């Protein structure tokens, strides 16, 4: 060194880094990309815990995205923004464990609380390197320190076979948790406070996010927690281990691969791109809403089920704020339900409904399938084919997220959590999707993150105030596990989620507005009716 | 001698009386034998016609009410004292009444013919709400009402026995039918305009003859008021009438001969006091004895006859009130009261669900449970209090109503359908109750008209537009005005639009979808549930 910014060089644990300075709307960020957090998980390391990356020598340059994790590739409509926005934007790779960290620029000198994102993507992809997960304007807008990692998705990061050692499943969670002890070591070098770390993330994401509140050992490695759209309960966000051993089993079969010991040395021989073209290939059933290799309930990481866990759990100390867009289901009738697509307006026939219900409920037995369609349809037209349509979403939207959503926030909150709720119901000028699809799942990200600020993006004037009102509750729940500003004690409030109020806010371009109930009625028949009718 | 009161029918000559209705007079001939009386050896038996007779028959009062269990509920209480019987009780009840403008119609008029009410168990067509003398003198109906057996004397059976062959109180009915028949002109009525109305057993009656071929001939339109032939408590099978009976006659000391000798000995009154120790679970809305489906009067359930049937030329009104179910919480379920605002825990709401639905599995009264609670506030007493009363009357009233609606309307019939929801002012019970069941009664009737029972003004003109549309639709099939113009009319009922309209102080109001949702529930998914489980 001797010419460079003196503000870009930082030591950690394993050595010296080189940043690189960024531009956001409002001025320079600090930004240290494809920081590496474990040994790469390759060879004789694939489907193992992740070990720690040991020192490296030298000056390691920090200024670009490492390697996205090995993952399937979304097919579904290809040069398309709407899709191609969530696919890996840099090279795919099991050598893929690395993290990044933003600061303001310069970095503070009083210590800083630390928002680490959690990308979702059903545990099958994403990449911490996408465009609406840029840290670079909460860092610069609200000052904070922004971390996000990769973690090992579909086989490579859950293929179990449970109570081996060489695959003893969830390793893709101990990729997080590895990266959240790093943080607790190493933050401090980047002005960030070790005792002020909020977890947020989004569907699978925010998934994630639950199963580190689930879990014993990462329950000193943060202090809150945000879920948007997605929770550890629910019907999609685990499997069973008896599940597991049968789909790693399957999987090992369909590559050639038939002691666990054995089958899993073979799978270590086999190609990555091999096991990504037969992982979809071992779901029990035709279904949507539903991924071959997810965190298992192995007795470890995971005591029990996530919903034994939290009807049990003692929340106490827990501060967390979840919520859900207004259209949790629309983006996933395209990809299985025959009838739909983002190139018409996709009204359905009865016919069709009764066929994307046994789809969306893949578990469901005849007469729990009869239930669901008998709720969901409208009976003063029975057959309206946009009624059929708008009711297909809310069927998958609700099983999925949007109950499981109400269920974790009921549980959390009769059990001493500080829950905040929220419901997102703007609609981006920008979408490119359909708009009968209203507020997809995944598209709050770009308001939380602030890219509205970003003038090239075309957003309106009044999309960058929202944008960041959103960073200002998430960075104050961040700060003190309270979305309010004090001194604005004028603005309306932000209630916390009680059982005995249901007290939950819209986010939108008007000023907060507090409801009561999410989707109670229709909460109650997933959440109580549902599993009592499948246990039968 | 008044010759507007002196009338010639088939068995002999009747003296009616003059009465007084608050616009001029009425010719009423009450007490009007149309059977041998069913007693000895005839009880259980059906009814033959009655034995011709010498002389002037005095037909100015009301004859004896059908012998029957008397409701202890609220002793003096006018509430439950104005269904009590207000004639002796006797076995020998097989008596009609009717009511004609004075003086007597010069053209042929159409008929209306009342068929009352009581669980099948009770009722009589003496009671003052069942008053014809407004529809006669303001309408100028023809109006007749039948006393019919009730209990085990009307439907006490041993299916396939000769001496107790069920459904006798429904072929008393038929045969007051016939007697219109044969004898109406007489009168000034019009044997081919003849409407049936009955409101809650009194309309799964009506419902029943609708049903059963022989009755087809005897009349040419309907009106079910809060009451259906299908649903839950209308009737029995075979197996469980002939439960029923055998049981009744272990209680009381008694080959089916023999069995039916030996109860025939009994005198009426140990009948009644064991007639509610046979039903299988405790429960309301539930009557030990009703008509059975014997494959003679009904030749299938209700329901696979309103599904196969064809309804082409049926016209039918039909329609419920807007608190069905909460005169009944006070009958079996702890916590209601007419007393109290009878405020009810959860608790006792899940265990009124099991008393209401008393049909119903663990899984299936979850269900209920699970559909009636507000989970926005599922502990309030107030709502809970109103969905026990919900799940009561949408169970046994509401949505048997609108299935019965959906079939006929399928099936070729032109149907009209309604919510009554105008509480009286006069109304006796607490006001939680809403307009509880049988309360629309009085109006349709035309009570309201009677100035020493001080309704209001607007009460008085409510009950005259309910009397017009009763007896236009006798008329004509159409409750609607045939010349008196302004929208809004009131439409038929169809499976795709599902209108319905709302009779209260104000102008009719159309609505469309009958519970929708919730009757889908119990008329749907339920039926499911209960045969899986
Ligand atoms: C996390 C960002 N996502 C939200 C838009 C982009 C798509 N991934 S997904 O997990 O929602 C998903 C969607 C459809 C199917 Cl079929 C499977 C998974
Ligand atoms: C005739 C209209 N009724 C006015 C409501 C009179 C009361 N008898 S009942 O059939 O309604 C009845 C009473 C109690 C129970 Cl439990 C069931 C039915
Ligand atoms: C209403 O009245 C009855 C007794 O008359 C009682 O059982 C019920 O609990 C009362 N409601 C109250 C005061 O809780
Ligand atoms: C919006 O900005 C201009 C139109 O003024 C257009 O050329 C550009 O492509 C748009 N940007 C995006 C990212 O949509």
């Amino acid at each position: 060194e001797g010419r460079e910014d003196p503000q870009l060089l930082v030591r950690v644990r394993g050595g010296q880094l080189r940043g690189i300075r960024l531009k956001a709307p409002g001025g320079p960020v600090s930004a240290f990309l494809g920081i590496p957090f474990a040994e790469p998980p390759v060879g004789s390391r694939r489907f193992m815990p992740p070990e720690p990356k040991r020192p490296w020598s030298g000056v390691l340059d920090a200024t670009t995205f490492q390697n996205v994790c090995y993952q399937y590739v979304d097919t579904l409509y290809p040069g398309f923004e709407g899709t191609e926005m969530w696919n890996p934007n840099r090279e795919l790779s099991e050598d893929c464990l690395y993290l990044n960290v933003w600061t303001p620029y310069p970095r503070p000198a009083s210590p800083t609380p630390v928002l680490i994102w959690i990308y979702g993507g059903g545990f099958y992809s994403g990449a911490a390197s996408l465009d609406v997960y840029d840290g670079r304007f909460l860092a610069q807008v609200e000052g904070a320190v922004l971390v996000s990692m990769n973690y090992r998705v579909g086989t490579f990061g859950f293929l179990a076979l449970p109570g081996s050692r060489e695959a003893p499943g969830n390793v893709g969670l101990l990729d997080q948790r590895l990266a959240l002890q790093w943080v607790q070591e190493n933050i401090a070098a980047f002005g960030g406070d070790p005792m002020s770390v909020t977890l947020f993330g989004e569907s699978a994401g925010a998934a994630s996010v639950g199963m580190h509140i689930l879990s014993l050992p990462s329950r000193s490695l943060f202090h809150r927690a945000v879920l948007q759209s997605g929770t550890p309960n629910g019907p999609w966000a685990t499997v069973s281990a008896g599940e597991a051993r049968r789909r790693a089993t399957l999987l090992a079969r369909l590559v050639g691969c038939p002691n666990d010991t054995e089958l899993i040395a073979c799978l270590r021989t086999r190609p990555a791109q091999d096991l990504v073209d037969h992982e979809w290939h071992v779901l029990p059933q035709e279904s949507i809403f539903r991924f071959s290799f997810v965190p298992v309930v192995d007795g470890d990481f995971l005591s029990d089920t996530p919903e034994a866990l939290i009807n049990t759990g003692d929340f106490q100390d827990l501060q967390v704020l979840v919520g859900v867009v207004k259209d949790e289901g629309s983006y996933f009738l395209v990809y299985g339900v025959p009838g739909f697509s983002k190139d018409n307006e996709s009204l359905i026939s009865r016919a069709q409904f009764l066929a994307g219900v046994r789809i969306g409920v893949p578990q469901a037995s005849d007469l729990a399938a009869e239930a669901v369609v008998l709720h969901y349809t409208d009976w003063l037209h029975p057959e309206d084919p946009t009624h059929l349509r708008d009711a297909m979403s809310a069927v998958v939207g609700d099983h999925n997220v949007v109950c499981p959503v109400a269920q974790l926030a009921g549980r959390l909150a009769a059990q001493g959590a500080r829950v905040y709720a929220y419901i997102f119901e703007h609609r981006a000028s920008t979408l490119t999707w359909p708009l009968w699809m209203g507020v997809p799942h995944g598209y709050e990200i770009e308001f939380i993150f602030g890219l509205p600020l970003d003038p090239s993006l075309n957003y309106t004037t009044e999309e960058r105030i929202f944008a960041q009102r959103l960073m200002k509750y998430w960075t104050n729940f961040a700060r003190t596990g309270d979305p309010n500003d004090p001194r604005d004690s004028k603005s309306p409030q932000w209630p916390p989620y009680t059982t005995a109020a249901q007290q939950y806010v819209s986010l939108n371009l008007k000023p907060l507005e507090v409801r009561r109930g999410l989707r109670a009625q229709t909460c109650a028949f997933w959440n109580r009716f549902l599993p009592k009718l499948l246990s039968a």
